[PDB]
């Protein structure tokens, strides 16, 4: 019975999804996946199916897990020094403290999984978020789950 909820992994379509995520955990997880037509849902849901594996592994620490997509929240991306080496992106933010800390190993569970440790074990290099406010968010459709269009 004394169980903590199970976790979401929730895409960013609103400012309040985000931000309550954000201030609702210590930690929130930010993925920034390829655009759809980079990867069609195949490659999109190889790495959702990585983020959903390793939210489990580390579902006691309570944390935030949010995706986006590249381009679909631009300020964002800036705030957190992404969008330079491509896609797909990791970041995890303090909200309390304001900063962040970028993945810079492969986004695989091996990569991430390495990334997490470090910072379950607080021993790696933050920064502030860009302008130590909250991004702007903007609200966008949830995806559908194909292979986008064009």
């Amino acid at each position: 019975y004394f169980q903590s909820p199970p976790p979401e992994l929730l895409e960013i379509i609103n400012e309040d999804i985000a931000k309550r995520t954000c201030e609702e955990h210590q930690l929130c997880v930010v993925a920034v996946l390829p655009h759809i037509l980079d990867t069609g849902a195949a490659g999109r849901n190889s790495y959702l199916e990585v983020l959903l594996k390793l939210a489990d592994k580390y579902k006691k620490k309570m944390w935030g897990w949010l995706w986006t997509e590249a381009g679909a929240q631009s300020e964002l991306e800036t705030a957190l020094g992404i969008g330079g080496f491509g896609y797909p992106a990791m970041a995890a933010i303090n909200a309390r403290k304001m900063k962040f800390a970028l993945l810079k190993g492969s986004f695989s569970e091996q990569g991430i999984n390495e990334f997490l440790r470090e910072l379950s074990f607080g021993r790696g290099s933050t920064a502030p978020v860009g302008g130590g406010a909250f991004p702007t968010i903007v609200e966008r459709e949830p995806w559908d789950g194909r292979d986008g269009e064009l």
